[PDB]
């Protein structure tokens, strides 16, 4: 008669929860608050989340007492009483991901916030090519990939930020439990606390953050990003910090088969405030003001700051390479070439027997101490820190062929 229960807490909220094993159709909770009159009501089926669930309001302070009858076949059972008073992305069961449809990957985006923001609090909008028509298009709540357009920035419902208006592509995650992610050419999961993004839309195609821009209508914006493609080889996807950090994301992938099932991104355990606050001690001084400057919405990658042409830092690479720090950094010109880009950031260039052994990265000066801040503090020491961090298959990027499952946790 199996089955799993709880008591899911929401700003002042407890929902009561059931999920059935067995033949069940209905479920009856009986709850006591603080011992008033038994409250006996008949639990809705959430079928996204395939549990029965019924929210007791303003309750999260204090103490419940409940029990469930619920059927299997024709006859009825209880549970034990149980009392009121992991959240990991590790702790969604691989049985529980629905099969995705059309060659898809169902995608879940989930709470790991702590406390620090509600489901209803947290924004995310997929927008990508599909490759069925190569139209840039944003998904629905359906799994449909809906073609974006300059018309979509002012449509009824579209967003507004000081008069100007913007595509409403977004979610919250209290929308949805999953959705089906289709085939989609350089998709992007962009992720936001708070509020939605406010980016302009076009007929082929669409403007994100600019981050070097003082007025940039996302600088106040906490935000971040998954990319990912999901083509006829699988599911192929990352997070990155090559532009900035936003919040701890974790990136799940679980396959078909049931032999895949791996997660990159920053450990659980490491918190928001605790990677800004490491930041600074960790970096060398020349790298200390990517966590400043635009504190508290993000750290920058360092091109964002002042080793950009022309910044303090612009030659922070100068004894070690003839390549400029600008090349070195972005992966371009002189460093235009993967090996040779990956290995002047890791400060192994010079040593060529040591290009492919992780434990010579970053040991002197000048290296990327930014990317290896990621490393250091991400599970595995996986981390997309620069454009060219797969080299030697260090990046927080995952692939498989047959993806039944994507879950993009929010941490904090
Ligand atoms: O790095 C310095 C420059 O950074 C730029 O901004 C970055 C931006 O370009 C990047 O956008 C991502 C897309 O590049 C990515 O699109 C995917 C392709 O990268 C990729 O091709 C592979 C290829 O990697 C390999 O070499 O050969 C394969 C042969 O087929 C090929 O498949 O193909 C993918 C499959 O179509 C394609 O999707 O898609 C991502 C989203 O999914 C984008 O995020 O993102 C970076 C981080 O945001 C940006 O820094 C600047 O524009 C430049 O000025 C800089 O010099
Ligand atoms: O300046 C150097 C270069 O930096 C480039 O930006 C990279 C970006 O290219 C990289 O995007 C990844 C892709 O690497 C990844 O490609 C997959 C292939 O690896 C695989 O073999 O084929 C599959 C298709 O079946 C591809 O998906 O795909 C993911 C998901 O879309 C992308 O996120 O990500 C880096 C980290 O953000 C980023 O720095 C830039 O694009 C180059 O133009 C530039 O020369």
């Amino acid at each position: 008669a199996d089955f799993t229960q709880g008591a899911d807490v929401s700003g002042n909220n407890v929902t009561l929860w059931f999920k059935s094993s067995v033949n069940t159709t209905w479920v009856d909770v009986h709850y006591k608050v603080n011992s008033g009159v038994q409250q006996n009501v008949r639990m809705s089926f959430n079928a996204g989340a395939a549990r029965f669930e019924h929210t007791i309001l303003t309750a999260a302070q204090a103490e419940i007492e409940y029990f469930f009858t619920y059927n299997n076949g024709v006859p009825a059972y209880d549970t034990t009483t149980f009392t009121y008073r992991t959240n990991s992305i590790y702790s969604i069961p691989a049985s529980s991901i629905p099969q995705p449809s059309e060659g898809g990957v169902s995608l879940k985006v989930m709470n790991g916030t702590g406390g620090a923001y509600t489901d209803d609090q947290i924004y995310w909008g997929v927008i990508g090519i599909n490759p069925v028509n190569g139209k840039w298009s944003y998904l629905d709540l359906a799994g449909r990939l809906l073609p974006i357009s300059s018309d979509l920035n002012n449509a009824p419902g579209h967003l507004t930020k000081d008069g100007i208006n913007y595509a409403n592509i977004y979610h919250k995650i209290s929308d949805a439990n999953w959705v089906n992610l289709p085939k989609i050419e350089s998709g992007r999961l962009f992720l936001s606390v708070g509020s939605p993004l406010y980016m302009k839309t076009f007929d082929d195609g669409f403007a994100g953050p600019d981050l070097n821009n003082p007025t940039d209508p996302n600088l106040n914006i906490i935000f971040d990003f998954v990319a990912f493609t999901v083509d006829k080889d699988g599911y192929h996807g990352n997070t990155t910090r090559v532009d900035q950090f936003g919040f701890p994301i974790q990136h799940r992938l679980v396959n078909l088969a049931g032999n895949y099932d791996r997660t990159v991104g920053e450990l659980e355990s490491e918190t928001r405030s605790g990677l800004f606050a490491k930041y600074v001690n960790e970096v060398p001084y020349e790298f200390k003001s990517l966590g400043t400057l635009q504190a508290p919405y993000r750290i920058l990658s360092p091109m964002k700051g002042p080793f950009q042409e022309g910044g303090a830092y612009e030659n922070y690479f100068a004894g070690y390479s003839s390549i400029s720090t600008q090349d070195i950094l972005l992966g371009v010109g002189e460093a235009s070439n993967p090996e040779v880009c990956a290995a002047l950031n890791r400060h192994v260039y010079t040593e060529p027997d040591n290009w492919n052994r992780v434990d010579q990265y970053y040991q002197a000066a000048p290296a990327n101490y930014y990317a290896k801040f990621w490393h250091d503090h991400s599970i595995d020491g996986l981390a997309y820190g620069f454009c060219y961090d797969d080299v030697n298959g260090q990046a927080a990027y995952l692939e498989v062929g047959d993806p039944k499952g994507l879950i993009v946790r929010v941490g904090w």
